[PDB]
């Protein structure tokens, strides 16, 4: 028996007649997956616990996940290996707390909805890996430092400096954040983490053997950004978007780094420094992608690997190889 | 009237007679005060709404901050100038959760209890500015970019890399959260903000006018770690940590920065560079603390200035005269 607790947002208002469609279509389908469930809505809130034996609990949930009528859905707790029914007399309970006046809910109810409002808040703010780790049962705040092979990833707008200098505030802040959403997407479907941005940059971080996948990643940003560059409307400072990457591999710290006050779950190494430093040997160079020989090196697939000769590497040890990817982008 | 809606986290366990304790005699004071307010608690947790002329409310919250027996307070929700009180019957109800069981309460107690432990760990990885904004009515998601002045703040370990080379794991990161907790202890007493850590770097931002703090804050911060490398035990690392402060002045664009999956509040510009510039420079001197004349000249107090001849600026314009404070830390 598995357990789910999620919560979301309507995608549009809803009428306490069509939340109780939801209610018995729910109904009956959950007291035939033998799934029980209580589902409460708070001023546009979607709240729902979900239990039974796990398979069926999960294309449950997947068509959930497929239903128009809310969004911005976050699993808040999923429990594997539960032993008793939270709810077992109710296939699906519906619990709307627009309309309940009872004294004793008053408080409880206003509450929740403060902070149900602020988490949601706050949500945007954090990394969604920190939610993966607390929906899992796992307190963040208390996984313990290790040190770690990781496949670093730097990328930097080229003159960003221009953009802040000849442009409107708003319009500055829409080219780093319309970057910062290209990357962010096509790392995180590689599997990658991005960890921090530093101004126009991004650091990512992928595990020690996903080279590959860095690799990867990095050839579609930069492929993404040629489309986006020839796309966009006339006059549009997207057309002038130009992006460095470096990456670099080595063992780095993993774990809470910070004060009292505030915290981040990130890495901590030289590997960041190399990383840093190739992707800025990227403005020397007619290749837009640079990296370390040890990426190169555990790389899986046959790439069109090329040896820049002009190695160039201050705050280094031993030379360090440069290769990059040999193609029409670069 | 004010509202005022705060959690908090026991301090030891409490028994259900010394909560219905705390329930009386808030109770007896509220009655007197005109105060109502509904007090709740669930496993560990404290919940309470209170409202009341502002001028009394705040003096209650004032030694309710006081009392030894919860900690972690955090308010969720100020409300100035409301016009009808939610508990007009209640001085104080106290509603123990833990042992209410109907059964309309069974789903609402297990969500509040998700909601909360999850929001607790958030506000870790949360900076606490964010939380000003939120309590006080205001969506921090929809604050629109400006450009402003500010004062950039930038410190950084003096060979943090030998740290890393030669401790273990659990040490390194006992030695940088101990600097991270020490500065961000001093920029917030001057009224600065800490915006950012970038490895075993601090990036904090003052006002544009506030010079002197932050002079004050970065003079402080040497003397701190003057005194924790005199006063650390026999064999410590913290013996040989040493920091380089660098301070600058221009106009920066703050606002919300990032991607649909994490953004940040903090700044962007150029006057980013010259600190982390400046920061470096201390390196090549004998002076831990270096700063623009943008700096200098922002200052009020006759603070005991020093012309540093040797300019070395790289990346800059116009030639940029830097200052140090002559001092037996210096
Ligand atoms: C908040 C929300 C919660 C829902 N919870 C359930 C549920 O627990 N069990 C279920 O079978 N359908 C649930 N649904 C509906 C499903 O997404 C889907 O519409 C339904 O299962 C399809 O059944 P049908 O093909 O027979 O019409 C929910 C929808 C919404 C908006
Ligand atoms: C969670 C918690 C909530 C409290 N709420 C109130 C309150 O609403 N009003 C009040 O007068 N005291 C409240 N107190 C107690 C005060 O901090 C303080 O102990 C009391 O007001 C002092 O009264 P006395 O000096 O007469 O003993 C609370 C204590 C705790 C732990
Ligand atoms: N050392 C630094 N640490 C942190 N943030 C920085 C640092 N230097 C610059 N930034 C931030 O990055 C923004 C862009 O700086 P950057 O050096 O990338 O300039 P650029 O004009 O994009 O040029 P380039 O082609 O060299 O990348 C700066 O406005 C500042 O916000
Ligand atoms: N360009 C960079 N961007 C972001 N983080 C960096 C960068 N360079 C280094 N770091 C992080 O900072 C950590 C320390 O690097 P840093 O350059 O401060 O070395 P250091 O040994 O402390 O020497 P120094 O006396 O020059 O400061 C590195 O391990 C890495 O985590
Ligand atoms: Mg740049
Ligand atoms: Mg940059
Ligand atoms: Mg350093
Ligand atoms: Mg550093």
């Amino acid at each position: 028996m598995k357990r789910l607790t999620y919560i979301s947002k309507f995608s549009r208002p809803l009428s306490g007649d069509e939340i109780e469609a939801i209610g018995r279509i729910s109904s009956q389908k959950n007291q035939q997956a033998n799934v029980t469930g209580v589902l409460l809505c708070l001023d546009g809130i979607f709240f729902q616990i979900l239990e039974g034996e796990a398979e069926k609990i999960d294309r449950i949930y997947e068509r959930i996940l497929a239903d128009e009528r809310h969004t911005d859905i976050l699993c808040l707790k999923s429990e594997v290996e539960v032993q008793e029914r939270m709810f077992p007399d109710w296939s699906m309970q519906t619990i709307n707390l627009d309309e309940n006046t009872d004294f004793l809910i008053r408080p409880i109810k206003v509450l929740l909805q403060t902070l149900t409002e602020s988490h949601r808040i706050l949500e945007k703010y954090t990394q969604p890996s920190i939610f993966k780790i607390i929906s899992q049962g796992t307190n963040p705040l208390n996984i313990r430092p290790k040190a770690v092979e990781k496949i670093v990833f730097f990328s930097d707008i080229v003159s960003f400096s221009t953009f802040a200098e000849k442009l409107p505030v708003e319009e500055v802040v829409s080219v780093v954040n319309s970057y910062f959403s290209v990357c962010t997407a096509i790392i995180t479907r590689q599997g990658g983490e991005v960890t921090k941005f530093i101004g126009d940059c991004v650091m990512a971080y992928f595990d020690g053997d996903c080279a590959d996948q860095a690799i990867q990643a990095s050839l579609d940003i930069l492929m993404e950004l040629e489309i986006l560059r020839n796309s966009a409307p006339e006059g549009s400072p997207l057309r002038v978007l130009y992006s460095g990457i470096g990456l670099a591999k080595g063992k780095v710290i993993e774990g809470n780094i910070g004060s009292e006050l505030k915290r981040d779950y990130t890495i901590l190494g030289d590997a960041v420094n190399v990383a840093a430093r190739l992707e800025a040997l990227t403005r020397q160079l007619s290749q837009a992608l640079v990296f370390s020989s040890e990426v190169k090196n555990s790389a899986t697939k046959s790439w069109n690997f090329i040896w820049l000769t002009d190695s160039e590497l201050k705050g280094k040890s031993e030379s360090i190889d440069i290769y990059s990817i040999d193609n029409e982008m670069t």
